[PDB]
């Protein structure tokens, strides 16, 4: 099972990953994710990173591959992995062709999850962290009991360096712009699937699953 989740800022990708990793056993490898633990850190590569990840920009091609082509060269990825949020670029999707060659693996399914731009506007503005646990909150469809703590631990919330409006808004024309020429390439490819993901978390589980349990043709 070798996958990948491909999407707009707020499309749903995290949140489809852990069901299909509590389902199907496989590594969820999200470079977001990556890049902001390296960011809490505060290594080299979090650093590096940072300036990018801040201002709703791409982390450049170079880095974000070769933290790819390692991650992917463990064990844990012998039977199967979930990409998300890589690849970004034709680029990055290139450079993944030729570390999957490599590795004896073959993408078995691209999955976008299509939300419309709307919509991911109103996902996450608004949504903030806990400082010490890293559960998400949102102030309009998921608020704290009490504003700026976190139900579980009190720890203190935050808002995101890149998840205000005008950040939100950045984000999602750089995709869109990287991303047209990308779902292009892997429709050449026909390893793209597209999935509905203006639907509540459990439909478009259902119906990712029946692209992974090969049943929508
Ligand atoms: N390959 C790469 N190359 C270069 N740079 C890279 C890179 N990868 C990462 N980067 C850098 O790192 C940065 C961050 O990248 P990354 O971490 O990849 O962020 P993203 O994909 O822009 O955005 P999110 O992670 O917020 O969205 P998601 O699709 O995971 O949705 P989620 O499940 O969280 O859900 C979001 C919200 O919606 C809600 N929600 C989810 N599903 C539903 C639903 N079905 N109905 C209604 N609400 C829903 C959730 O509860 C939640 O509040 C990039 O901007 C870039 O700088
Ligand atoms: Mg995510
Ligand atoms: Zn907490």
């Amino acid at each position: 099972m070798n996958i990948v989740l491909m999407g707009l800022p707020g499309a749903g990708k995290g949140t489809q990953a852990e069901r299909i990793v509590a389902k199907y056993g496989i590594p969820h490898i999200s470079t977001g994710d990556m890049f902001r633990a390296a960011m809490k850190e505060e290594t080299p590569l979090g650093l590096e990173a940072k300036s990018y990840i801040d201002k709703g920009e791409l982390v450049p091609d170079e880095v974000t591959i070769g933290i790819v082509r390692e991650r992917l060269s463990k064990s844990d990825c012998e039977r199967g992995f979930l990409l998300d949020g890589f690849p970004r670029t034709v680029a990055q999707a290139e450079a993944l062709e030729e570390i999957l060659e490599e590795m004896g693996r073959k993408l078995e399914h691209v999955i976008h999850i299509e939300v419309r731009q709307e919509e991911l506007m109103e996902r996450l503005t608004g949504r903030r962290i806990c400082s010490v646990c890293g559960t998400t909150y949102h102030l309009v469809f998921n608020p704290p009991k009490t504003p700026g703590i976190c139900d579980k631990d009190g720890g203190e919330l935050y808002q995101r360096a890149d998840d205000n409006e005008e950040t939100v808004a950045k984000r999602l024309e750089v995709n869109m712009k990287q991303m047209a020429p990308l779902l292009a390439f892997y429709d050449s490819k026909e390893v793209l699937r597209n999935v509905n993901g203006q639907q509540d978390m459990e439909k478009v589980f259902k119906d990712l699953r029946e692209l992974l349990q090969g049943l929508a043709r």
